[PDB]
């Protein structure tokens, strides 16, 4: 046996803080979680524990350490099948990652209604509050590879496969309610334009280059969905703290065919909240699983991540109602002129067992809709069709991906489809074809009903020529940018003017930058004239005259498209750093931690080796990092109690902790003397201070950790050298 | 016509700095840089300019921005074959990427031997010093996806693809001289291990993780390997300042049949230079792309990466009489027991055109010998002959993969091979066999003979029976790692203590950082002491009373171990910031620049917003990057003129950037005014050795900036940077 005598090399069964007990599969962190998807995929999970070292073909192995040979010095043979069938399986063991969202992270979970929508749509999955159903959920970047990292600038995917009693539905979307194209014809021209550029495959995760930029100054309907990117939404602190977006505008269709509009949102009941660029950029390099972590660790915890699907719904009559076409991708509709009605509540409560079988081989696939849901003719929406099935040919294998354990639907699924690579099902059918007469038809067709019907399309009118040609209505692309703009505060106004001139920074050749600036005229001029500044260019005075654009539907600013206009902050499940000392003042640490466990705020003591250190009362600390280990980049608060600050207030890591927590906007909290430190981050907003941690220090640290960060604290953060 | 007026969207094709121009395709920028194997590559390269946008059918495109809809806002027409081509490529770009090594940057080059060889091996590319040999290099880390940072601490890898007159030589190595572990039957555990872990598929580049630090602190084999990934040179300053090694040993055959024992070395004619830790974790966000960057760049700047193919030469007979086994890929050969005999040398000269079908598309394979050459029973390089064929299979759809052009020899190939997915070549000969009269038994075997014959295996003795079972003489793990570790300096010491302490703070489970700290005691005390206060762990008695394992054939030391044990050092191609400010004295950017440039040292021209300044004489200055844009982490050193330094004295970007650098051991020159920053660094006015001040930036400052420059970095400054709040 090499397991320890003492069992530390196990996991606890039970819900444990980020860094208490190590990672692990979920069927063995979690075994009591349960849903109808993660039962049914208990056919396919495979155990370990006292079973034998077999090959694939079931032959146990003797000596896994040794390849056959002729001699103990001798070459290796030919007829070794053990080793040739290692070495082959190892050899075949990758895919091709997506060609977009290729980095993803993903849980299980399950989604229940607050009401019956039968008075809108027939959708079986929205019919009863009391029907609960299995989802599995993957948020990703765009454009990183499989291996790229978490935190960069980028827009993100959220997508949910919904394993229905009447079908799959995936509902596929990013966490902004607009695209950067209106046609799906483009996507292929948009997509090698932001990522890595042909003749060398530079830069990985990032927009900041010339092709990206040359594209956006030459279309653009790119612009609203650029200002969302270059915004704090480009950089999420978690994918559990984001909004997620259907974009296109789709239907559903009740019992008696009526067909209303309705655009797709999930809100995050943990709040938005974003990084600022600098912790994000240096977050890739520090942690570049940071979100992947989060997320894991976040389920491991119990602190599930818990999203409400909304939907803004318009009746078929107000189709044109608005100063921009509903079809239109790169509009997004004010929440002022169609509020978001709750739907229901989506809870993701465990991880996966492996994250090859689950996660990368799960397709997700916006056209997997189901009866009482329908398509619209966004242009954008209507090549996405197309796209998803033919990408999973190749990706997967073959015809036979909804074999995969993870894409099988929990409900019935029978036809005439046969063969292809990697056939699971053996079908007993006589008949593979219908009309039938040898096996009676079956299986059957089914009408439309008002409950488990099949599938019809609802009977859209058609009308036009046959024209390669964009809607006129199409045709405006600065309106939105701007509404979104003015809707942001002065402090996210400074990140997106800040977004820009980082990126343009990085465009070699000086023109593209100018015409950027250019487009942004045609916007807003102070985020014109800011962003020019930056990159010293001048306006000119054609420039500086051009009308701003129209109002949408006669709003100069919709505060639901700010992250923090309104706050919406939520401590439990958020991480504070706690500087450790070698003689802690124990008093100080009790406080500290039993305020925290309150709010369900996790802690991690941080020191400048592993190992333990004693407080002042002989009290055992064990620690869970260094400071240069865990970084001030990922916690949200920094908490110092008193006690030996001498052993610290020298320590070149501890006080970069500080001035990088306090640089980042984070609360930070210093007890006694840990006050010393405010001397040496050369000061001020949002530094909690006391003799001693209490009930009012840890009051002060916790309000400001439910409003995320101190952004009173800006005006004079450029100063400061860290 | 969207291009500027102006032309300024079009770089050069004239060697040109990083920086100065977009970067190209190599056949644009390059030109006139002309070989055997870049020429027989012609017939596949395709233009754009003045061509039709068409289908891949050759139909002409008119409408390149929209779907055929029923309607200006009609659903999307089944007809539009022209959408559906489009996106039907699109959906299938990707293919798998290389189980290792997937992250990697590849250049065009060409290789000369110095002298006939012929007394020692009959391989024709190393017979006659006027043979030149066409070269497809590619460099890479090991652990980390295609996507994933270049900056990471990791073995390198070093391939090098040899178009040669009597077939493909690839010689696939790695930048440290020894492999993790000794069988290829382990290495799907070994990597397993490396790997991201299989719940959760994290961490990313990174071996600080408990499923590595298990199998290690499991197999002490992999201990050799894990003592050169922890020190610095698991961190590489750029692939042109690493060393290669073939790693195995394998065999030269000459004309007479005699077999000599090998094994390859790649010297850097760069130096051998790498990062430090902080600064190597904080480039991987930065800059994911450094290494890839750097070596397009200084191709692009006429800076060619160079290496010295070098031999370590063991006669047969010698096979048994070191301390170690010659067929044992954990074990090093000391350069002071068989030196290095250069043999050639090699030149990157020029950048791919298209990263996916030169780069990705690459297949390199040990296995892929010439006449001359032959394998020995390394246990490891046995296993290795089977996978790279193999995994080739799905990486790249079939076992047609050398006819994509980049894998393509350029000497002749023939044989009755046929058929296979995606077959470009179209066989006229009557025959699809052997032995055939129908074709007169034609293409030929040819007997082997001195040059230009058939492939014959050397015919080693062979007795045993058929065993799975590890040869007692592998089974010494520790002697090895001493003798590296005890070659490296204090300083290369301590950075190997650092890397050990850190990565084992991130296995989440004690005991197993306890289990390697024991290892580590039956290496060296010192090193397990240093690791073990770090981790605030005690060792035993027992411990601390291991005997240490025995010397080498009598060494205690080799200094061609060290990184820098041995000035090695070379300034071309390096870059240095230059902190700008709004009124320039011209006068020491004048001096600066040209002193710079005469070295071949590169300057990036930095300030707090892009455009441009005006120095104090009207000369307009273009500015490079941002200091945030293009941060410390990047150069090697950093210049401050003077000027108006109250522009920039409070600049928190700017007195960053020289904390950085200077917690990085880079040399840091401040002139005039400039030298108010030295209380940003706690630099006492007497002056540090390190910092190069003057009043001006004349003469004698440039030069100690530069002899800085060539010892790289500032080692004795090593002591006060732990104050340093960076
Ligand atoms: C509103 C605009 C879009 C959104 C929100 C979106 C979102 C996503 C997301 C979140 C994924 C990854 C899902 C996963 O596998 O975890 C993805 C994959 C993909 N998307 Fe989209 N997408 C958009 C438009 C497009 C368009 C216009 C196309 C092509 C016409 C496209 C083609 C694909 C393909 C081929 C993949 C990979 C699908 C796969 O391999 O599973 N996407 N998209
Ligand atoms: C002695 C130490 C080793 C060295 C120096 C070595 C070196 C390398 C290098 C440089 C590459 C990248 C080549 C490229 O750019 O395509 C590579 C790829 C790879 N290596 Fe090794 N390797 C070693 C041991 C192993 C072993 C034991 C195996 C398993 C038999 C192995 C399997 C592979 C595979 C399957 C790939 C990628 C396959 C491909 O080229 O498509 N290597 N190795």
């Amino acid at each position: 046996s090499l397991a320890p005598e003492d069992g530390s090399h196990r996991p606890a069964a039970e819900p444990t803080p980020p860094g208490a007990q190590p990672t692990a599969p979920g069927s063995l962190k979690a075994p009591d979680t349960r849903n109808e998807k993660l039962n049914s995929l208990e056919d396919v999970r495979k155990g370990s524990e006292n079973y034998a070292l077999t090959t694939n073909q079931g032959v146990r192995i003797a000596d896994d350490q040794n390849s056959l040979r002729a001699g103990s010095r001798g070459p290796t043979l030919l007829e070794d099948f053990i080793l040739r069938e290692k070495i082959t399986h190892f050899d075949h063991e990758r895919i091709p990652e997506r060609i977009v969202h290729a980095r993803g992270s993903a849980a299980h979970g399950y989604f229940q209604p607050y009401k019956s929508l039968s008075d809108i749509t027939k959708a079986d999955f929205l019919s009863d509050p009391n029907k609960i159903t299995p989802v599995f959920v993957r948020f990703s970047t765009v454009q990183g590879g499989a291996g790229s990292a978490d935190t960069v600038r980028d827009i993100r995917g959220f997508a949910t496969k919904f394993y229905t009693e009447e079908g799959i539905f995936d509902l596929v979307g990013n966490n902004t309610p607009i695209f950067f194209i209106q046609d799906a014809h483009k996507f292929p021209d948009f997509v090698h334009a932001v990522k890595p550029e042909p003749h060398w495959a530079i830069p990985q995760g990032q927009s900041a280059h010339d092709t990206f930029w040359d594209y956006v100054s030459l279309q653009p309907e790119t612009l609203h969905n650029v200002m969302w990117a270059m915004s704090d939404r480009g950089i999420p602190r978690s994918y559990r703290t984001m909004e997620g977006f259907g974009i296109h505008t789709f239907r559903l269709i009740n019992a008696e065919g009526k067909a209303t509009f309705v655009r797709f949102h999930w809100k995050p009941l943990a709040g938005k909240a974003s990084l600022v660029w600098d912790e994000a950029q240096k977050l890739t390099g520090r942690d570049p699983d940071f979100h992947r972590r989060e997320l894991w660790e976040a389920i491991e915890a119990g602190d599930f991540p818990e999203y409400e699907l909304g939907f803004q719904l318009i009746p078929e009559e107000d189709e044109f109602k608005f100063d921009f076409d509903l079809l239109d991708p790169t509009k997004l509709i004010p929440e002022e002129l169609v509020p978001v009605q709750r739907v229901g509540k989506m809870v993701l409560n465990r991880n996966p067992d492996n994250f090859f079988a689950e996660n990368e081989q799960a397709a997700f696939h916006p056209g997997h809709i189901v009866p009482g849901l329908d398509f619209t003719n966004d242009p954008l929406l209507q090549g996405r069709l197309f796209s998803y099935t033919d990408t999973q040919i190749s990706r997967l294998g073959g015809p036979n991906f909804h074999e995969i354990p993870i894409n099988r639907p929990t409900c019935p699924y029978h036809n005439f489809q046969r063969d292809g690579m990697h056939r699971m099902g053996i079908d007993t059918n006589p008949a593979n074809y219908e009309p039938n007469s040898i096996n009676d038809n079956w299986p059957r067709e089914t009408p439309p009903g008002p409950k488990r019907g099949g599938f019809e399309s609802y009977q859209e009118r058609v009308e036009g020529n046959k024209v390669r040609e964009r809607s006129p209505s199409f045709g405006e692309y600065y309106s939105h940018p701007r509404l979104f703009w003015l809707s942001q505060t002065p402090f996210e106004q400074r990140h997106i003017v800040d977004g820009f001139s980082f990126e343009l920074s990085k465009v070699v050749r000086p023109y593209i930058r100018e015409r950027v600036v250019d487009q942004l005229a045609h916007i807003d001029l102070t985020l014109a004239q800011a962003v020019a500044k930056n990159l010293g260019i001048e306006l000119t005075d054609d420039q500086l005259n051009i009308t701003p654009p129209p109002d949408v539907n006669g709003l100069k600013k919709d505060p639901s498209l700010s992250l923090y206009a309104i706050p919406d902050g939520d401590v439990k499940g958020r991480v504070v750093a706690i500087l450790l000392n070698d003689e802690v003042r124990s008093a100080d640490l009790l406080a500290i931690l039993k305020a925290l466990k309150a709010k369900g705020v996790h802690a991690k003591l941080l020191y400048s080796r592993m190992g333990e250190v004693t407080a002042d009362d002989g009290t055992v600390l064990p620690i869970a990092a260094t400071f240069a280990g865990a970084p001030s980049l990922t916690v949200d608060a920094v908490i110092v109690p008193c006690g030996n600050i001498a052993d610290i207030a020298d320590n070149g890591d501890a006080n970069y902790y500080l001035m990088e927590a306090y640089k980042h906007l984070k609360p930070i909290a210093l007890a006694g003397d840990a006050r010393k430190f405010k001397a040496t981050i050369k000061i001020e907003e949002g530094i909690v201070e006391a003799d001693s941690a209490d009930g009012s220090f840890m009051d002060e640290l916790l309000t400001l950790m439910a409003a995320h960060r101190v952004w009173s604290r800006i005006p004079k953060i450029d100063k400061i050298p860290a």
